[PDB]
């Protein structure tokens, strides 16, 4: 089985997994939509209570499986837990990353198309009306995706954006097609450097940022300035656990696959950790001193919430863009944004097909190059649905990205810290550890933590999921289709080992 060759490139390709489009799209978001500060507080929290724990619980059930040539939650599940419906549930370990993958790695082209079109210099030129500067940027972005103009919610995508798609793919695949070692760690180590030296430079340059209508430092203040009033909205915690999740790339089993290439003897404790700590510093430091600062600079704070509101992408395919069109070089800067979004991206991505990719090496015993080419294909074609019709990447984003994070989350921590027993997955987590988990986190781990998700998901599922149009379905259908299909799968796998043990 292939292993990660050194640390640091463990390290760079576990922060390269985690950072990405959360930290610079959907974060600032989000903390903008829930009131800046006051979303924060929970924030942490959700940081400390869940995302760390739950860290060091995927690195170790990712380690522990690895070492028995296992790098999926079908597999590692019954490893854990026997049952056939632990590999029922495992295969949401699959069915999650693949379902992300297909709408996120087409984001990703979105940003790389973006980022030549800024390069070659082909972007609107606005000509003081506020809202005037933004309609030429989304006309722009509209006519990108070809958002839909007619009744009918279709989406008519550009030539060129489509050519951008399968590029990305191509790309994507070349990164993956290396393995773990050559073609994963090799790359991070580039592109994690050049992305944190993009990521400073913007910050700097925005913060240098002022209008009559504000400075920086006010977007600054807003986002850190706590609001206690609004911690018991049960709303701002369901985001912030939520935003935690996707951010820690938790519930996507794809730190697991990941982890499983950690060699059995090595450290998952300071590791995760420091991987943990990277995210976090690219998220609330550098993802949230950009695009909000920015925003609130330019149209103070009330329309930068309504800017947030409206849409992530609103923040960043056109607020942003339109922000810089107003500066000097600012062609080139909106370059440099949409190249580190496409980075953050793309590191992200070959994260969550390396799941599906581990799968079909494992059980079905493809190799890399097959697997790889056939994960590639099933991407690439589902990604169709994404691309033609609208509010299709929101349902997916929403069952897989949001809620089903959430709950896997949840069951993987039951099934490695419960039914796999406590004792034994503390043992494990701490085995070979550079340091120890601090004694506190078994309890969190095995009481708090739980009760928390349990909770949030309950209140959830009563107060929220019942807050659509009927091509939901076709999406739902589809995105069920491929859940039945990865169950099939498991199905032949475990045929297939049958009969080689006979
Ligand atoms: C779903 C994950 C791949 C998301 C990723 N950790 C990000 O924040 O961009
Ligand atoms: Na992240
Ligand atoms: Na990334």
């Amino acid at each position: 089985r292939e292993h990660w060759a050194t640390r640091l490139g463990l390290i760079l390709a576990m922060a390269g997994n985690a950072v990405g489009l959360g930290n610079f799209l959907r974060f600032p978001v989000q903390a903008a939509e829930n009131g800046g500060g006051a979303f924060m507080i929970p924030y942490i929290i959700a940081f400390l209570l869940v995302g760390i724990p739950l860290m060091w619980i995927e690195w170790a059930m990712g380690r522990y499986g690895g070492a028995q040539g296992h790098g999926t939650t079908p597999a590692i599940f019954y490893l854990l837990w026997r049952n056939r419906f632990a590999k029922i549930l495992g295969v949401f370990g699959l069915w999650i990353p693949l379902v992300v993958a297909i709408y996120y790695v087409y984001i990703e082209s979105w940003t790389l198309g973006f980022a030549i079109k800024f390069l070659v210099g082909l972007v609107p030129e606005p000509p003081t009306d506020p809202d005037s500067i933004l309609r030429p940027f989304k006309e722009f972005l509209y006519s990108y995706i070809g958002v839909p103009k007619g009744d009918e919610p279709i989406l008519k995508p550009s030539l060129f954006a489509y050519i951008v798609f399968l590029i990305t793919m191509f790309i994507n695949v070349s990164i993956l097609i290396r393995g773990i070692s050559k073609g994963i760690e090799r790359f991070a180590k580039i592109a994690m450097p050049t992305l944190f030296i993009l990521a400073v430079f913007l910050v700097i340059r925005v913060f240098l940022l002022e209008t009559p209508n504000g400075t920086a430092a006010d977007g600054l203040n807003f986002l850190w300035t706590p609001d206690f009033e609004k911690l018991k909205d049960p709303g701002v915690w369901i985001a912030a656990v939520g935003q935690i999740f996707f951010t820690l790339s938790l519930g996507f089993g794809a730190i697991i696959t990941y982890a499983s290439y950690v060699r059995k003897d090595q450290d998952i404790v300071l590791s995760g950790l420091t991987a943990a700590t990277l995210n976090e510093k690219a998220e609330v430091i550098l993802g949230g001193s950009i695009s909000i600062p920015a925003a609130v600079a330019f149209f103070g704070v009330a329309n930068a919430v309504a800017i947030a509101k409206a849409g992530a992408f609103n923040l960043g395919f056109i607020t942003l863009p339109a922000i810089f069109s107003q500066t000097a070089g600012g062609t080139f800067l909106g370059f440099l944004w949409f190249f580190l979004l496409f980075f953050a991206g793309l590191t992200s991505s070959i994260a969550i097909m390396q799941p599906m990719i581990a799968f079909l090496e494992d059980e079905l015993k493809l190799s890399r190059k097959h697997a790889v080419l056939w994960t590639a294909a099933i991407v690439f074609f589902s990604a169709h649905l994404v691309m033609f019709l609208n509010k299709s990447l929101d349902e997916m984003d929403f069952w897989a990205g949001t809620i089903g994070v959430v709950f896997f989350g949840l069951t993987e921590l039951i099934i490695f810290f419960w039914i796999f027993g406590a004792d034994k997955a503390w043992e494990e987590i701490n085995r070979g550890g550079i340091i120890k988990v601090p004694r506190i986190y078994y309890y969190v781990m095995r009481y708090i933590t739980p009760a928390f998700l349990a909770v949030l998901l309950v209140v959830w599922a009563r107060e929220y999921i019942p807050k659509t149009h009927w091509t939901v379905w076709i999406t739902r259908f589809y995105i069920i289709g491929l859940f039945l299909f990865l169950t099939f799968l498991v199905f032949l796998a475990e045929r297939r080992r049958n009969h080689e043990s006979a």
